[PDB]
């Protein structure tokens, strides 16, 4: 008979916006107990903690600016007394920070626990390509799924109207995920295949990337529109060849593919600084921490681990825009040379 | 012989467009250079516009900032621009398409070809009905259209983008890709004609659902939700109504998803139709403030969709496409948009 708890694992730009989202709804609905517990990686501010300011001011102003939180979340330092009691788990944290925080639960979670992650980006090893969400599935033993969608945190937290698209095999489980996330604003449609929601999200930052190269060049709409149907084409063909299981085009048609590719390439973090990057001679690390609070961007880590996994197996020819992209954050390739990539792509793939 | 080309039109598009038909005609063998442009002659400070472009070699009125290429004439008299034509470009404002077809029908070479790039459908023919038809048969030659991610402003520029050109013939589609294609305006031929041409028409109803929603003040997220939620209409709509297979795949193509994406993004029906939620001006005002008087295309098709629903009691059917119908012209208030993505169904 108990509601169910839960926990954000992450407290970000996103996970705070998310944070606002479910702290007002469990609140509101009886099933999710009112109390959010949200894992805050402890930071100095001017002498005070992170948190405390956050459970004081109820706030994150530095990852939110401008907006509030729900009185009910409680941003606690330690990721094991935030996740514990929790029911439910919403991965929201930067890809970089995974690895130690399953590796920090593992055999510390509620017996039924369960999971979904937000996190856009892919990971590999052998075999190839490694969802993020099935190795922390595996590390933690819990089942998961997945939330991804056109959602610039900025205008979410504004409340501006808006869908998301969640993957999740079970429908029960989907539906009880989408008591907890949907409000008039933000729209959710459940569907199970998992993986392909999950690889669009991944890789709609590097065709983003691309995006922002262009906007740099000084390009407008047209061709702003044309590297998005590209970068399309390329998304669909990769996740057939890779993604394990069913894989249909329709799927690219839910929030998570073709308008989380349109949002994520006028308004995301990977189009800003991929066009400073385009005008400044900076590089993409400098840029982060110029721009992006020393965040790590996705954009071009995945448009590296594709260059690995498509060159294992040869593939790197049939992939001119991802590898474009590629090409210029790792190896130097200039900026100017970007439309090449564009000008002689395959019609069809 | 090499091929003679007509541009009948010469607005924003069309004169965009003269600058690479006439481009490609001056260093292509296959097409004459002596490229016509039938120009609905117009009085501009005691002048007559079509002495001013062949004189000037350019349309300031239209495409602003651009030379025309030398070897482009305007013709003001429609028969006399298309008499000796081999292939015609149909790329008029969609109120003079009939007056058009009235004067060159009998008058055309006998193995004449067209090729459409008007976005709408025929008003009034209950029953969809496609323009590039409505030309075909009323002249008695055999179609193709070209659609595609293409705001004037930014071809004129040259700056890269792609377009779809649809025709049924294989040879036929292949020299129309010669003759329009250019180092920054590419093309993908693909034969399914009235898919590509249907998506040219709707991605304007949808556009203008984009600008009601900038002009209420919205951003990214609403208007990708507004595309997304259009594109699956758009598809429906296609599969429902139109004659023949209709396929999904051909919406990834540019006209379907890049069109809508830089019309909702640069369109002049977004443009308007912000105008139209912010200031309360009506269309006709705004068209005459911004668009020479023009008629705007997407309220117009988002007329004729309304005409085809609403006479099989399937309105409910198409909530984003009639949410812009009810807009604009049953006064429904821009503030209640957002109600039609909100309950908007997940699959159609």
């Amino acid at each position: 008979m108990a509601s169910k708890k839960v926990c954000i694992v992450g407290s970000g730009n996103w996970g705070s916006a998310i944070a606002k989202i479910v702290g007002g709804n469990a609140a509101q609905l009886a099933q999710f107990d009112p109390r959010v517990t949200m894992w805050v990686f402890e930071e100095d501010i001017g002498g005070k903690k992170l948190t405390e300011i956050i459970n004081t001011q109820h706030e994150n102003v530095k990852y939110l600016p401008g907006h509030k939180l729900p009185p009910n979340v409680v941003a606690v330092p330690d990721v094991v007394q935030a996740a514990e009691d929790a029911d439910i788990l919403i991965f929201v944290v930067p890809h970089q920070f995974i690895g130690k925080i399953c590796d920090q639960l593992k055999g510390h979670l509620k017996a039924n626990a369960t999971g979904i992650s937000l996190i856009k980006g892919v990971d590999e090893g052998p075999n190839g390509l490694k969802l993020i969400s099935e190795v922390i599935g595996e590390r933690l033993g819990i089942p998961m799924s997945v939330l991804m969608g056109a959602n610039i945190a900025s205008e979410v937290a504004d409340e501006k109207f808006c869908e998301t698209t969640i993957g999740c095999k079970d429908p029960a489980q989907g539906q009880l995920l989408k008591e907890l996330m949907q409000t008039p604003n933000f729209r959710i449609t459940v569907v199970q295949e998992v993986d392909t929601v999950e690889i669009c999200g991944a890789l709609k930052n590097v065709v983003a990337v691309g995006a922002g190269f262009c906007d740099g060049l000084g390009f407008g709409d047209n061709t702003k529109a044309a590297v998005i149907r590209l970068g399309l084409m390329e998304m669909i063909a990769f996740a057939k060849l890779f993604c394990s299981g069913p894989v249909s085009s329709a799927t690219f048609l839910e929030s998570c593919g073709v308008a989380d590719l349109i949002t994520t390439c006028y308004g995301g973090r990977n189009r800003k600084v991929a066009e400073a990057f385009a005008r400044t001679g900076k590089s993409i690390e400098q840029l982060e921490k110029e721009l992006l609070n020393g965040q790590k961007l996705q954009g071009p880590e995945t448009a590296r681990e594709l260059y690995s996994i498509l060159q294992h197996k040869g593939l790197v020819d049939k992939f001119p825009l991802f590898m474009a992209v590629y090409k210029v954050c790792y190896e130097g390739q200039p900026v100017g040379e970007f439309i090449h990539c564009l000008q002689n792509h395959p019609e069809h793939m």
